[PDB]
């Protein structure tokens, strides 16, 4: 069952064995992935998060981010630790009380403390549209049509060396999959369809690192949503999905009744499908209960290319149709050396006082804010352009902006910008050496918004900056509840920190 929009959510430690290997984890709702949180567009969500964690090897503090939800007027509820809040301590709870006006689509929730979401705190978050403009394109859209893709590690996250190339031990599809080494024939996930029906498959990358080449043998996939943004219909036979991205696609159950492999090939870790790694099963009602015998093609003839995507609505692009054609045109210098990432020469290390609390306490320019050099102010009601030229080791880096979605004016592997009709999204691969992936948005959401690589090991190694959007209006725009004001005193007391 789905939970929400008003619900408790307990965060616990437990042993799990999603690939046959037992390890302890950090779980929401007792499962991996966590339960789907759901509601309708414009609903009030009140997710009361109970921190019941006791195992220090995965951190006993926590904080949860609602990925892709704008949090307008509720920056305090966004979740990134030491940007919008201090962590919730064990034995305490906290009500994330916000609204989702003007958004409907496929989202997710995850820990936003250190690398803790890798240890298991990740689940789907769906905002349905009762008047969805795509409703007539499918028959079925429910918890059974959500498909999660996850990396899974046998080593606990707090034992992963900072700045290292960290590699997973299994791909999990809907929480199940097989280990790349010492492979055992542990259970695979089954997605069940009825011959002749059409399904809104909500594909969610809950990855901490790898991108996946996702396909379904015998089937193609008609994309209708990208990171919450409705798209024109685009039919593909393979989707390369980067960490934290989401797609809805229509699956037409139009092949013979049977069993078909579902494939998710990561860019690192185990390559291929031997022993049923990187796999799940599409089963038609009436098929024999047995593994598929289908194969993949040698090459995919209609892969997703990001410049093929276009919004369903006439979203356009803000600003002027050339590079630098914005009120505030930025170019970030994105680098890596010696185990640490940097943006504009500064490696991100979380501050002791969350950025939002520094601003509410009166710090009002970005040079007054800590960490020094990690906070860039943005002017209000202005068109922002951010060029993100690639080259830093560990690519391709999927960059994500909190508080906003953005027009993808230039995509990976294509030097031509699009000022007319590019897709809008919230997480974008910045590509490879010599690329110049560039995003645009308008500043109508006061508050400090994190910008970072969504490979969680890279964020931990410093690949982030904070956009302090409209510092002067942050306090009036974001009134804070007493429980939020109580978080830093409690956290600092529990940890013997002075502030
Ligand atoms: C990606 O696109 C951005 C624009 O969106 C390019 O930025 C431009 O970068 C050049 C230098 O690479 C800038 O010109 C230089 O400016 C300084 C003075 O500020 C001057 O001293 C140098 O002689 C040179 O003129 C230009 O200002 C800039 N545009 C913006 C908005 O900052 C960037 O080069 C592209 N990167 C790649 C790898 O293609
Ligand atoms: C590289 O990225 C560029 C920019 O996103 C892509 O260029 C765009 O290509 C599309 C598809 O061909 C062009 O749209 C077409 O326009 C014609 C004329 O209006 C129309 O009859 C077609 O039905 C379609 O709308 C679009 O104009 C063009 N934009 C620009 C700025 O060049 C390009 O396709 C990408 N390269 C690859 C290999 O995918
Ligand atoms: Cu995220
Ligand atoms: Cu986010
Ligand atoms: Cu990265
Ligand atoms: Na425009």
């Amino acid at each position: 069952a789905q939970i929400g929009p008003v619900t408790d959510l307990h965060i616990t430690n437990a042993n799990i064995s999603p690939d046959g290997f037992s390890r302890p984890a950090v779980l929401a709702g007792g499962t991996f992935p966590g339960p789907t949180i759901a509601g309708n567009t414009g609903d009030n969500f009140q997710i009361t998060v109970f921190n019941d964690l006791t195992d220090p090897s995965m951190l006993t503090d926590t904080s949860i981010h609602w990925h892709g939800l704008f949090q307008k007027g509720t920056n305090w509820a966004d979740g990134p630790a030491f940007v919008t809040q201090c962590p919730i301590i064990t034995g305490q709870s906290f009500d994330y009380n916000f609204n989702v006006p003007g958004q409907a689509g496929t989202f997710w929730y995850h820990s936003h403390l250190s690398t803790q979401y890798c240890d298991g705190l990740r689940g789907p978050f769906v905002v349905y549209d009762p008047n969805d403009p795509n409703a007539s394109l499918y028959d079925v859209d429910d918890d059974t049509t959500i498909i999660t893709l996850a990396d899974w590690y046998h080593t606990l996250a707090q034992q992963e060396p900072i700045g290292a190339a960290i590699t997973a031990d299994a791909t999990l599809i809907n929480g199940l999959g097989r280990s790349f080494t010492n492979t055992t024939a542990s259970p695979l996930s089954v997605i069940t369809v009825q011959s002749g029906k059409r399904y809104r498959m909500r594909l969610v990358s809950i990855s901490c690192d790898p991108n996946y080449l996702f396909s379904i043998d015998g089937h193609d996939m008609t994309i209708i949503e990208v990171d919450g943004v409705n798209s024109q219909q685009l039919t593909v036979d393979q989707i390369q999905i980067f960490a934290a991205q989401r797609y809805s696609f229509v699956l037409n159950a139009n092949q013979p009744v049977g069993n078909y492999w579902i494939r998710a090939q990561p860019n690192s870790g185990g390559q291929g499908f031997d022993g049923g790694i990187n796999s799940a099963i599409l089963r038609y009602e009436g098929a024999t209960v047995e593994d598929p015998t289908t194969t993949a093609p040698t090459t995919f003839s209609n892969p997703l290319v990001e410049t093929d995507l276009h919004p369903l609505a006439d979203l356009g692009v803000p600003g002027q149709p050339f590079r630098g054609g914005a009120d505030d045109p930025l170019v970030l210098n994105l680098a890596f050396a010696n185990g640490r990432f940097s943006i504009d020469g500064v490696s991100f290390v979380p501050p002791t006082v969350p950025v939002l609390l520094q601003i509410l306490s009166g710090a009002q320019n970005a040079q007054d804010l800590l960490p020094a050099g990690s906070v860039i102010s943005l002017p209000s009601n202005s068109v922002i352009e951010v060029a993100l030229p690639a080259g830093a080791a560990g690519g391709p880096h999927p960059f994500h902006l909190h508080g906003h979605n953005f027009a993808v004016v230039q995509s990976a592997n294509n030097a031509t910008p699009n000022y007319v009709n590019p897709i809008w999204r919230d997480t974008v691969s910045i590509g490879g050496t010599g690329d110049n992936v560039t995003i645009r948005f308008t500043t109508n959401n006061p508050g400090p918004w994190f910008l970072h690589c969504h490979i969680d090991w890279h964020l931990e190694a410093g690949f982030a900056i904070v956009f302090a959007e409209d510092i002067p209006d942050t306090a009036s725009a974001n009134p804070v509840p007493q429980a939020w004001s109580d978080l830093c005193p409690a956290y600092d007391q529990a940890h013997n920190i002075s502030t």
